[PDB]
DNA sequence: CATCAGTTCGAGTCTGGTACTGCCCAGTAGTGATCTTATTTCATTATGGTGA
């Protein structure tokens, strides 16, 4: 999924990816990977992953190559 | 002798000792209504440091 916005990162952006994701393809991932944004440190992607049963990687700080692909 | 003092009789007046009558108010505890207040929630609002 991709998405493109003029805003900062904000979960609004994951929403959407998420939205496209489960709306052309199907589902939804089972490992998320995703560093450690503010995005995704707040409660409302968190609650969502979990409630999608969405288990939820966190890369270290300062470290690409854990999304490097 | 007839004047005044010591004696009587019965009525006037108070008062204790004993019993009794004709009459409605006052206080308290139920409810239902309508305020009233020392005290317990429902939102905004400011402060905070760091990885994308």
């Amino acid at each position: 999924a991709v998405y493109l916005t003029f805003d900062s990162p904000s979960y609004r952006s994951c929403l959407m990816v998420l939205r496209i994701c489960v709306k052309r393809h199907g589902r939804l991932p089972q490992i998320v990977v995703v560093d450690n944004g503010a995005e995704f440190h707040s409660v409302y992607f968190e609650t969502l992953l979990a409630t999608f049963e969405c288990t939820k990687k966190q890369r270290p700080p300062a470290k690409a190559r854990f999304g490097s692909v």
